[PDB]
């Protein structure tokens, strides 16, 4: 519902037109040959090839950058947040999402928008790591900033610009003062925030949700929807009608889905539509029933 709100709408803008739809750092696309052959050397880490994947997508109405991280990624994780927070208060038990106010929430929701504005490549937290050791291992021991630090620093000197001249419109209609919006600002990483407070699991969970996109159902079932399970106290059934939920939004956006229920693979054309129109993509996700928390 606060998407489509004032605050809202005007940070969808801001991030689309300043972050999300443009491409991603050539340099970050693959390491240099030295860094590349210690890498190859932990037959046990993923190719570093993952810091060139879903670098872009070829689409009937254009060619789309970051596909896996894009603007379809963002309002998803937005969409989840509010629906999420319903489903905690009934089937957690935990009495901190009790405590869960809708400022809160709408904060949370809002939040979400900023969340991977500030990747340069579609690498992994776990990929990046690979990278500063391998790095190490290369050069002898050498220092190399942590590409996620660099991501993070990116993503709060976007928030700072678009926060700094609307702090009227966001106080205290969305936050209460600005030690709050402070806190969110230190608080924001990439993908979900460094918090484990009422909402810090809230934005986790619906990361990990929409995460189906690009994991496989063995890697999905394992990593995400068990501690989704475990979040609910232990409801298997409610949180699967939260996982059909992120599965139609996925659907409607013509995502890409490998990790749960009826998969499917691109739907270039639908894709294509909602990943170069943040508005176009909003109306698809406003296409899918909110779902109530009765099953």
């Amino acid at each position: 519902d606060y998407l489509l709100s004032a605050n809202g709408s005007k940070a969808i803008d801001f991030v689309w037109s300043n972050f999300l739809k443009h491409p991603y750092n050539p340099k970050l696309k693959q390491p240099d040959a030295n860094v590349k052959a210690a890498w190859e050397k932990h037959a046990d880490w993923e190719h570093w090839s993952n810091m060139g994947q879903d670098w872009s997508l070829n689409t009937p109405s254009g060619l789309v950058p970051r596909p896996n991280h894009g603007i379809a990624h963002t309002l998803r994780v937005a969409q989840l947040v509010p629906v999420i927070a319903e489903f905690l208060k009934a089937y957690s038990g935990d009495p901190k999402f009790q405590k869960l106010t809708q400022k809160e929430i709408q904060k949370a929701q809002y939040m979400m928008l900023f969340s991977v504005i500030g990747r340069e490549n579609d690498m992994s937290w776990t990929d990046a790591n690979h990278y500063q050791q391998a790095f190490k291992e290369a050069y002898n021991g050498q220092y190399s900033k942590h590409i996620y630090a660099t991501f993070k620093e990116n993503a709060q000197k976007g928030f700072l610009n678009h926060v700094v001249t609307n702090k009227s419109s966001l106080i205290p209609s969305l936050f209460s003062d600005e030690s709050e919006l402070q806190y969110w600002a230190e608080a924001l990483d990439t993908g979900k925030p460094g918090i484990s407070s009422a909402s810090g699991i809230l934005m986790a969970l619906a990361h990990d949700l929409d995460l189906m996109r690009c994991y496989d159902k063995g890697k999905f079932n394992s990593l995400k929807m068990k501690d989704l399970v475990a979040r609910l106290g232990g409801n298997e059934d409610a949180a699967k009608k939260l996982a059909d939920y992120a599965h139609d939004l996925i659907v409607a956006t013509g995502d890409r889905c490998m990790g749960y229920g009826v998969t499917q693979d691109y739907n270039y054309s639908l894709f294509g539509k909602c990943s170069l129109d943040p508005n176009e993509c909003l109306k698809q996700l406003q296409s899918i029933p909110k779902p109530e928390t009765t099953l």
